[PDB]
């Protein structure tokens, strides 16, 4: 299904997992909490190389990676699990992630409104093949959606994804929902994890950001309810073509994908057919 590699292999094709940035003139292009993600060369073909510093997580990855092959889901290549350490090898997105281009890192120009409104709706296509095959991602945020050499959107991250309640909390605090946070595993959770990315589009804000008022970005929706501001106080001003009407639009899905209440958020599939109406 996937390409088997020895972990000498890997190992050369990062240039023996060379731990300087791609800036200095090294493979390292970042760190996670279960690895480091290096840029290979496999045969003419770049490649992102994770070695994971588990074996659920690896394992999860594989399985769901088998089941789900979409346009707005990152592929698995291969992997390797020889040696001591595991690693796991994808398609290379050369446009990061969704959260390294909204904060323009490294001298990337700011994303204009047409190519945010694309992304959103590959990003929508992608839960929806997820929810679709019966799978639960329970990491949905801008870091966990890349972009490839069109820009389209591909949701990454299935090593928590689950094919109810839970113990063991998993995710990311900021765009978690309330229920997850109780310990609830629901695709509805995934839904308003997906509006707080869909604020981040429209805002350029990060979901939290310890050194703001307020911390967390699901909380600019109290304000614009509450009257104290609009979402035309919070669209970024890195932009210079968004337009009232498609921004309100996409806020509007946001919004209904952050109710507290679970069962008064849509279902992907109406939040995918929203943000088509919106252009
Ligand atoms: C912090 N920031 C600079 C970045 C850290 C590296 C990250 N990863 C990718 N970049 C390019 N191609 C890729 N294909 C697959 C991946 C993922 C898939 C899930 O596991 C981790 C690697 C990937 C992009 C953002």
């Amino acid at each position: 299904r996937f390409h088997s590699f020895s972990f000498y292999e890997l190992k050369n094709v990062t240039n023996n997992f060379d731990e300087r940035p791609i800036s200095v003139g090294g493979n390292k292009m970042g760190e996670g909490g279960f690895g480091v993600v290096y840029k290979g060369y496999v045969n003419n073909t770049t490649v992102a190389v994770k070695k994971l510093a588990l074996k659920q997580q690896f394992d999860q990855e594989i399985k769901v990676m088998a089941k789900c092959q979409h346009e707005n889901l990152v592929e698995l290549l291969g992997f390797s699990s020889d040696g001591d350490d595991l690693c796991l090898v994808y398609v290379y997105m050369p446009n990061g992630s969704l959260l390294d281009r909204l904060s323009c890192l490294d001298g990337t120009p700011p994303l204009s409104w047409h190519m945010r409104c694309k992304i959103a709706q590959g990003a929508a296509n992608g839960i929806n093949f997820l929810h679709e095959n019966h799978h639960i991602h329970r990491d949905i945020k801008s870091a966990n959606i890349l972009l490839d050499e069109a820009f389209t959107a591909k949701i990454s991250d299935f090593g928590l994804a689950r094919a109810v309640m839970t113990s063991r909390i998993v995710g990311t605090t900021a765009y978690m929902a309330p229920e997850a946070l109780r310990g609830e595993i629901t695709p509805k959770s995934d839904i308003y994890s997906f509006g707080v990315v869909l604020l981040e589009i429209i805002t350029g804000l990060p979901a939290v950001d310890e050194h703001r008022e307020p911390q967390l970005l699901l909380d600019i929706k109290e304000e614009i309810e509450d009257e104290e501001k609009t979402i035309e106080d919070y669209i970024d001003k890195k932009m210079n073509d968004a337009d009232s009407t498609s921004v309100e639009a996409m806020y509007s899905v946001a919004s209904q994908c952050l109710h507290e209440k679970k069962n008064k958020r849509p279902d992907i599939k109406k939040v995918q057919q929203l943000l088509q109406e919106m252009t």
